[PDB]
DNA sequence: CGGCATACG
DNA sequence: CGTAT
DNA sequence: GCCG
């Protein structure tokens, strides 16, 4: 009944079973901590299995027959059912190395790489990585300086008056030019830690050199707070009550024949493009990326023209990008 | 046992 | 190495 | 950690 790949299946935003993936998704985190990919994956295909579900499991024989769930996945759910707690989930929560690799790689700039290094340095703390600033990068000074602002949530009235202002920049970069919100807010999430928005025109090959007339101006306008080509991890100066906040926004720019494949991308959720991926490699033997779909046997290309192009060529029942939420 | 998504800056 | 979904 |  629940097929193994999240991309079979709708997800939706908010589910029955909150408690019981967030659990598993403490147990993913703390695995790629410690560099375990393939447990991470696992724990967070167990989580994705449970918001998928059609109502709270209440005991433990429900699981049976459900993919990605064995010992270890059975076993915490076993104990949060009957405890309300699993001690594996809350020593990881408590533990100084989880913590610290927490706290360190929520820093823009900094990955699961430089956290644990600097961890093994003794590092624990912010103003640790302050006191010692001629060992980051200007990303990580960037992102340790706007890291309070950036640990606060955009809302979606954020968003609206963000994507005023990159229309404008866009507009005059190239007039035609349009904007797509993308992301966990295309998603229908009404909070996040960054905005996403896809920029492509309507005319092949008008949006070539698109990106840096779009950041120069928006620089001009001085809302930029910080920034380093198709893809911009900026800062953006978000007007707030009397003052402003500092704001991740991600820009993408992709040709229109394109524009299919990078609004399925970067709409996410990031573990339903990977089972997406997965699915279509091992499956369906085509090789899916944000710019296209490749068939390696005829060595072509498909055009799409729209998601709905992309999952009729891959065999999949359409999922809208609210029942993308694995 | 091999595999685990796939890019760009 | 970092970033993104 | 789990699947095929
Ligand atoms: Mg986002
Ligand atoms: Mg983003
Ligand atoms: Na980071």
């Amino acid at each position: 009944w629940m097929p193994a790949y999240a991309c079979q299946r709708p997800t939706p935003l908010t589910h029955h079973n909150t408690g019981l993936s967030e659990a598993l998704e403490i147990l993913a985190e703390a695995a790629g901590f410690e560099g375990s990919e393939g447990r991470l994956l696992t724990f967070c295909r167990a989580a994705s299995v449970l918001k998928a579900l059609p109502s709270p499991v209440t005991t433990l024989s429900q699981l049976q027959g459900l993919p990605h769930f064995g010992e270890h996945s059975s076993r915490v759910v076993q104990e949060l059912l009957e405890h309300g707690v699993c001690e594996e989930v809350e020593r990881v929560r408590r533990s100084e190395r989880y913590q610290t690799m927490k706290l360190f790689t929520q820093i823009f700039g900094v990955g699961v790489k430089t956290a644990d290094r600097w961890y093994r340095e003794g590092l624990r703390t912010l103003d640790d990585l302050r006191e010692q600033p001629q060992k980051l990068t200007q990303q990580q000074k960037a992102g340790l300086q706007h890291h309070q602002d950036l640990s606060t949530p955009v809302l979606r009235s954020d968003v609206d008056a963000l994507q005023q202002v990159v229309e404008e920049a866009v507009g005059q970069a190239l007039p035609g030019a349009t904007v797509t919100l993308t992301g966990g807010f295309r998603r229908g999430k009404l909070q996040g830690h960054d905005v996403d928005f896809l920029i492509t025109h309507p005319k092949e090959g008008q949006e070539a050199g698109l990106l840096p007339r779009v950041m120069c101006r928006l620089q001009d306008q001085g809302l930029i707070l910080y920034h380093q080509f198709e893809r911009s991890f900026c800062i953006f100066r978000l007007p707030q009550p009397g003052s402003w906040k500092a704001v991740r926004v991600d820009l993408v720019v992709a040709p229109v024949s394109q524009f299919p494949f990078a609004l399925l991308g970067w709409t996410g959720s990031k573990l339903f493009q990977r089972e997406l991926r997965r699915f279509s490699r091992k499956e369906k033997g085509l090789w899916l990326n944000s710019h296209g779909l490749f068939d390696p046997e005829q060595k072509t290309f498909f055009q799409a023209a729209s998601e709905e192009d992309i999952f009729r060529h891959l065999g999949l029942e359409y999922l809208p990008p609210e029942q993308r939420n694995a």
